[PDB]
């Protein structure tokens, strides 16, 4: 393939960094400025025009543009600037863009699948170009983080995580396919607008919509594989979390709210851990929260207190929680799921009616927030905290800052600098009377879904087992180094995501070959050189015919 | 266009003269053995191994064989040995090719039009890849000369035709569409043959025969123009016939049977009155046959004198025709249709029974044969005329050799080599008794249809008049030297059909735009020139990319 | 896709058998006579056409003119008269067609890698247009069996050889990749030749060569895997068993001469074993060669023997050989290499300079022939054969018929039809005085090349064993009915050769599987079903 399709096709393009030789030789001489660049003076310029736009949605359309035109050089100016622009590409900046500019540009990227297509959702599978995707994102765009439902518009996300798989673990972009299953919309911003770009119908929650995600799921596994891995993001949590359940054995799946959530938690705690050398005979641990999210993130402090020495009844006895019924306790007027039940333990002496309460009677050295109310972790819960113990943990993961159980502000002051503070929201540093400043905890499910995306598509991997994220949760913290956990760091800089997630990728592969969860053979003797060396890269390929004198 | 794809295509596909440079720019580089050979050494290899076969049907396999795969090389050793060639390609080796290795091969060619397809032509047509075809060529494959009925096998003709097109005039081979219409075959061979590729139906006959002619006509003239040049090759003759004088003043089109032969007739004519330079006073034509080939050469024939001072009336009244019902003369028992009428006289003192009487009562200076009987120029009419005349012109120009109204033999030999004899049928030499060996005349009207076609096509002409064939004619005869006239060649050599191809285009050419017959404006000054340059050559183009150094 | 670029492919190109349905929605109408066929009926045409082409030549240029149009006709007519075809499309024809076909059609087809092109080899390789090649076959042209040095028109045997691969094992075409390498030829003809289609200079025997063969072997693999079956076809005997050696552990490589050979063989041999049945400890087996042919026939032989119960010292006493230079003897004269030092034994207190000398010693209960030096297996021999043996096993070997170490006639006749006799040979039936009609044993490498190759290619194996070679041998005479072992054959009928490929590839499927190297997981419960349904089929696809 030569001439204008090699720049009108992306994953070719190079555009000015396409050689004299190279422009001659495949008829692009003349259809191209006279002026021969490189990827380096490329995306010094693509940076230097980034950094007079102060907008983050500007930004957004700025980058996206490249990578529709410029696969290889969108990467490259992704990764020289992750930690700045991966908030652009993906979240917040992601939900606000889809919201406002899908109207204006009305670009359809990734493959659409509607309601009105059930029967024959393989023949529009069949429709997508790419005959080897290896990573599938999905949306319905029901709960987009921040804005709510945003229907088709919802395709952004699907988009803008797999840029991030690509960033950050090197997955190919070819292997790579977002989805947006569209069942209707339930705003009627869109319903009204003669403009939307999706089905002017409310949202089917009939058996239509269990039969459809069904009927997409043996779809792509048909073309593309058993092993191809499937994500839903941004799913109403009850559907995202019951499709866990139901598609985590027959299907290669994994959730960032539950399994993501629960890694970057065990992450941060296997951290403070190492800052607070407390054994665990004194741990206890009071969730608010009994939901998937403290169920996912009660597994993973078991399991990993089993592989310590303790027993797993030993180390549910060492987990409480609290849920809008109050504690669970053994003979509770309120229910308690057959899930629920290994934390549900004999009644203490007291009942607790508040949460403030349940702290002052079992004395945690941890509470973690994971209810989606808002500051439950009350300036009274967190001086309790700071009385009980003297270097209190406190995880606040409820992720839209509004639900948040507490601020990292009203954290550090009440506890006077003591705490070991973590958030899934973004609280700035916060600073003392006495003059010190701290810098909160932020548990990001960026450290985790691109390392364990990576090795379960390298290994051929089928099931997505729990302990993974187990290895995903010690791979993270094995990286913070001495002096950055004298710090307080309980996470690596994100600026390092890549060293980060190939880290955690290496870690993962030896965990699913050693336990006969990997089919890709055969077995590597280095699964470090096995996985750096199949990594995407954003350097230019070259594209010049091998012209040479017959000796 | 670069791979693969530049060698399956036999119009750009150079084989072994691909350069290596070309080869590894455009990616042909170890698909192609490891030697770079020349057009030259390309052509030499494949005279060589065609003059080690002597059968003509194994040259036609192995000649075409070489048109599918390299058009440019197939067109070099064609031209490089168009005399001995020109037979194999065309007649007679193709007629005998396409009965015989059409089910051997099997290999499709050209458009196909079946009966079935009435009411969509036109759909028919869009599907030829081709979108500016100039010269249509078609059969219907039910009078293929000295075979008969071969049905779909026809197509042969058509395709063969068209090659001499391109060797003779230079004809672009991509602006020629070769057509052959199904209408059925009488034949019980082909009818019977479970292998047979064409339909199993009697050749319509009917109403929906003239119709579907006609909606092919509108087709290919609504897809490629009004100005489009179509011939009808090896069609029943009286189908032939009637639709030249249907779609003649519509359409631009010609018929070699009638045209053709009225052209290299009159030639031949031309060329006698060099040698024997007889008053046109002394001038009196007898016919063998009064039908649309004797009308057409005897049209040319009257129009020659009335531009050489004579008028119409004079002109006519110095032609004679004889049919099976005996001479044309004004009162007879027999019909004389309105086209017969100005060579139909007041009758002489006798009328004659025989051709042979006819002679010698109306005592003519050439007598021509162009009905399709047999040996009617017998012995006694031979002797009659070398009685009468000094030097009798005898032009048997009935085709099939045993429809040839005398032998070339018993021409010379009962004229004492006094005779000048033409023929359409291959008489070789004839020595007589005295020693002197005489080698006769051949029309063939591959003297014509290359030039006028080329002529027809540069100028953009929709009507192909009279005048055009008699411009031909003198064009031909024109290119006879002093040097040829005098050893008695009534025709240029055929190893020369090129130059007197291009010779006679350049004159019609010159006829057409001084005659308001072109609509290609500008008009050239110098319309050798505009030939000469708009001829296809098959000389291998350049296919290597223009790489250089910036200064 | 869509209109001519369909029927200029031969892939996707049916021809006549283009559906009224598809010359519709494929802008086909009018590219195509009126006339819709079946693949029987256009079957049925092309085997009437080429039953009046009289030269076996004439018959090669008309079926490989099939091959370059109608991919999926070709394979329908060369499945269809399988055992009369393989003659043409293969050894005999193949190798007297390259000649003529390469003067007079210049047609090209494969990939061409020259000693020119060194340093630029994946250049070539990611020239071909096929992304998923499994099987490469290569040839330099060297040794092409019975006319020798070709040159570059050897490309025609790796040509010849992946159209059976497809036809006897369903192995896609276009995962087969024919490869000619010219580093010049050492034919005085083709040199003088001004339309030679090679390099006009002598074979490259330098450093050179064996780098572009390293070059040719990393390319190949960098683009379709260390997985890509790798077969080096009619080279140079020097360098063909040496770089076996060399790639064998490093890349999924085997010969057709050695291990082909010695399977085929080994089958026989065992074949006459179920007739006979002689004690294991009464075997004695006297080659006449001791090269990497008869290396190879001995190892497995061995490797029969030890799964019988034998250790591997007492399997290796019972084979003896005897080269140019007489027996192999510890301690003689002549000069033995390390691989034939297990069957240099301690000489008898007779040493035979004479081969028939050895038989009369050594009293063996089979001699090999596979030294191409001719009628070795002397009248004195053969009769000496079936003086000391009751059911002599006699094997000539050695392929071009003139060079074989004695006929069937001489072998059944000068034995009273006692003898069990394979060759090489096409020799004909032979009928004795009283009465009885003995048709000789025709060991062809067709019998195991195509089976292995599925077998190795849908496994994903990456090295092929000896043991591979055991098991195909042993898959190949299971096949034998009691019937047919009853009436003295030794090898299969070649009109079930897909039959026998399909069933031998299943085999060394379980093999490579129940010993750990087949890597393409999850592993099948019925590896039958497994290769009986990912088998590619001359039947049109709908398009
Ligand atoms: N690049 C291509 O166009 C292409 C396509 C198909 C096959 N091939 C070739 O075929 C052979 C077969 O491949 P393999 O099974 O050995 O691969 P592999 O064993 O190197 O990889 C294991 C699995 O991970 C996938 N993978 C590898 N790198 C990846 C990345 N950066 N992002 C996402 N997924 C990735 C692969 O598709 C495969 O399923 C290879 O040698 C390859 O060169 C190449
Ligand atoms: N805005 C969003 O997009 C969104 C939506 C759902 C969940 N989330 C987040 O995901 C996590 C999982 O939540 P979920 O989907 O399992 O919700 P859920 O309602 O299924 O479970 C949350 C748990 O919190 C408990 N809870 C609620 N209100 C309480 C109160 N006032 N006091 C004590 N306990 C209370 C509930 O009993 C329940 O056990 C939460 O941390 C939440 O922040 C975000
Ligand atoms: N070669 C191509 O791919 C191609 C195709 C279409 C148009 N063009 C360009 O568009 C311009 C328009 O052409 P034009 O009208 O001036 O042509 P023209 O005036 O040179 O020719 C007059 C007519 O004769 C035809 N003709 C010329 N040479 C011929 C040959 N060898 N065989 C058969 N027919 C022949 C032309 O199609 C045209 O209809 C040209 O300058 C040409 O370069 C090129
Ligand atoms: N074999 C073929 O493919 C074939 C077929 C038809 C014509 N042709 C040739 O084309 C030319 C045109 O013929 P046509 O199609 O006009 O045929 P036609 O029958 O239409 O006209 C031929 C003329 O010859 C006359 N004629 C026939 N027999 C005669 C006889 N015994 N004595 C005197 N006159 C006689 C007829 O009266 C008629 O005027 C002929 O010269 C013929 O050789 C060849
Ligand atoms: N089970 C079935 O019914 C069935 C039938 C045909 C194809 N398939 C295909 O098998 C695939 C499974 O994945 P896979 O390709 O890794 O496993 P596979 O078993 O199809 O492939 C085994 C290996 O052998 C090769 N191979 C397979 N058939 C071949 C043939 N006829 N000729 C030459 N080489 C051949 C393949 O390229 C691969 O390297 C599915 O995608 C499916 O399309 C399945
Ligand atoms: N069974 C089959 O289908 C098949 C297939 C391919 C090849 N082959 C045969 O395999 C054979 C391989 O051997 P090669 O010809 O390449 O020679 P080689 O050099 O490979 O080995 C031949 C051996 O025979 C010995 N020898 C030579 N002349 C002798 C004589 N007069 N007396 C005793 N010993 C003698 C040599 O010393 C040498 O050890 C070929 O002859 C070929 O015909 C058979």
């Amino acid at each position: 393939e030569k001439g204008k399709p090699l720049m009108l096709n992306p994953r070719t393009n190079k555009g000015m960094a396409f050689t004299l030789q190279e422009r001659q030789m495949l008829g692009l001489q003349g259809l191209l400025p006279p002026k021969i660049e490189t990827q380096d003076i490329q995306a010094l310029a693509f940076h230097r025009n980034l950094k007079k736009m102060t907008s983050p949605l500007e930004k957004y359309i700025y980058i996206m543009g490249i990578q529709e035109r410029n696969e290889k050089l969108f990467y490259r100016i992704l990764q020289d600037d992750i930690e700045s622009l991966m908030p652009i590409v993906y979240t917040p900046t992601v939900g606000l863009a889809c919201s406002q500019y899908g109207h204006i540009f009305r670009r359809p990227k990734g493959l659409f699948i509607s309601i009105s297509d059930r029967g024959h959702v393989r023949s529009i599978v069949d429709n997508w170009p790419e005959n080897h995707v290896k990573a599938v994102v999905v949306t319905d765009g029901e709960r987009i983080l921040g804005l709510g439902d945003l229907g088709v518009y919802g395709m952004g996300i699907p988009v803008g995580k797999l840029c991030l798989y690509t960033a950050c673990a090197g997955i190919r972009p070819d292997r790579c396919l977002p989805v947006c299953i569209d069942v209707g919309t339930d705003n009627i911003a869109l319903l009204k607008d003669p403009f939307y770009m999706g089905l002017y119908q409310k949202r089917d929650r009939t058996q239509q919509y269990d039969d459809l995600i069904d009927e997409f799921m043996k779809a792509i596994t048909d073309r593309y594989g058993r092993n191809t891995l499937i994500q839903f993001e941004d799913f109403g949590n009850h559907n995202a979390f019951r499709f866990l359940r139901k598609y985590r054995e027959k299907y290669c799946t994994f959730n960032d709210d539950i399994q993501g959530t629960a890694a970057v938690a065990l992450a941060g705690l296997l951290a403070a851990q190492k800052v607070i050398s407390k054994p665990i005979s004194e741990h206890k641990i009071l969730f608010l929260g009994a939901g998937e999210a403290a169920l996912g993130i009660a597994n993973l402090i078991v399991m990993s207190m089993v592989e310590n020495g303790l027993s797993e009844q030993e180390a549910q006895k060492k987990i409480w929680m609290f849920d809008k019924y109050g504690l669970l306790v053994k003979g509770r007027k309120a229910k308690i799921d057959s899930y629920q039940e290994p934390f549900t333990h004999s009644a203490p002496e007291s009942i607790p009616d508040t949460f403030e309460d349940a702290v002052n009677i079992l004395k945690p050295s941890t509470i973690i927030g994971v209810a989606g109310a808002g500051r439950l972790f009350t300036p009274d819960v967190i001086r309790a905290m700071a009385s009980i113990n003297e270097r209190p943990v406190i995880f606040a993961l409820s992720n839209p800052t509004a639900q948040a159980e507490c601020t990292a502000e009203e954290a550090y002051t009440l506890t006077e600098g003591r705490c070991l503070f973590a958030s899934g929201s973004p609280f700035g540093p916060v600073k003392l009377t006495d003059g010190r400043v701290f810098t909160p905890g932020q548990g990001n499910n960026v450290y985790i879904f691109p390392g364990v995306a990576l090795a379960v598509i390298l290994c051929n991997t089928r099931h997505i087992s729990d302990s993974v994220f187990l290895e995903a949760a010690k791979a993270l913290t094995s990286q913070l180094t001495d002096e950055e956990l004298a710090q307080g760091r309980l996470y690596p800089p994100l600026a390092n995501i890549q060293e980060v997630s190939i880290n955690i990728a290496i870690k993962v592969t030896e965990y699913l070959y050693a336990n006969k969860m990997a089919f890709r053979y055969p077995e590597p003797e280095d699964k470090a050189k096995y996985v750096k060396e199949r990594t995407w890269r954003s350097e230019y390929d070259s594209l010049l015919p091998d012209v040479y004198e017959w000796p």
